[PDB]
């Protein structure tokens, strides 16, 4: 409606930054889009991504989830609370998956990524889910910097919906690792003040959170609604000042405008 497409974009003016939002309404294959086609940086949001992949390579390698991957001082990068726990031991890649997911560790993304042939692979496999949109380029910490106008590391709300959603509630994944996918979202640790923040309390999610330079704050989610078919929702925001803090507040405002009503 132009009431959603109102209030969002009031939303977006008192905020005084740049909004992206794309809902999908599986009930009925519907979508309210704002700027749901310019692109954003990604931050940890790409981190489902890199985790999908490898849950997609581990459909024809069955020892995969459990190859163990050495943890040193030297992958250390910023922000590494599970993977600072087993320095000099090792980690399965299920592990490093988890902890990418549920505590947005950037040394499990950095395994993730190496162990699908870093992120031009990462590219490949959006590419073969039918996005031609989502592009990753640098590895962790880099990939955040989130400068106004720099495509890496981007992709569109609407590009990022109609992904998860194939992700999440369709069939890019097998039947295990779909379901994996999801269980390690559910699990996340890190969304509560996001999405789920704008949402009643007895909708279930599953969500992965971001966040970089310019204040940039993201979170994309699968919902399932009380009594309703799920929904996908991503929100993506982003600032004009380097130094901007982040904007959790404004996710869930966004969350409440385009779910009123279910
Ligand atoms: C996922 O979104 C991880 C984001 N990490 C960045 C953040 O939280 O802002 C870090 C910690 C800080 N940063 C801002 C710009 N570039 N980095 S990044 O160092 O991991
Ligand atoms: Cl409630």
């Amino acid at each position: 409606t132009a009431d959603v497409q109102q209030k969002l974009a009031e939303l977006e003016r008192q905020s005084g930054g740049r909004l992206g939002v794309a809902l999908i309404n599986t009930a009925d294959n519907s979508q309210i889009l704002y700027r749901a086609d310019e692109r954003f940086a990604m931050c940890s949001t790409s981190k489902v991504m890199a985790a999908a992949a490898v849950l997609k390579k581990s459909e024809s390698e069955p020892n995969l989830l459990n190859q163990r991957v050495e943890i040193k001082k030297s992958d250390l990068v910023n922000y590494n609370p599970i993977a600072e726990k087993h320095v000099n031991g090792t980690m399965s890649l299920a592990e490093l998956s988890a902890a990418a997911l549920q505590y947005s560790d950037n040394v499990a993304m950095n395994k993730l990524i190496a162990h699908v042939g870093g992120p031009a692979s990462v590219t490949a496999f959006a590419r073969q889910l039918g996005d031609e949109t989502f592009r990753l380029d640098r590895t962790e910490p880099t990939l955040n910097t989130a400068i106004p106008g720099d495509p890496r590391d981007t992709t569109s709300p609407r590009a990022m919906a109609q992904t998860l959603r194939n992700l999440t509630l369709g069939k890019a994944l097998g039947d295990s690792q779909r379901a994996q996918l999801v269980t390690w979202m559910k699990g996340n640790t890190t969304g509560a003040a996001s999405i789920q923040a704008g949402l009643p309390a007895s909708w279930v999610v599953g969500d992965k959170t971001g966040s970089g330079g310019y204040g940039t704050t993201n979170d994309i989610a699968v919902i399932w609604p009380k009594d309703r078919a799920p929904l996908i929702l991503v929100t993506y925001f982003t600032q004009p000042q380097p130094k901007a803090e982040s904007r959790r507040d404004v996710l869930a405002s966004a969350a409440k405008i385009v779910t009123d009503g279910l």
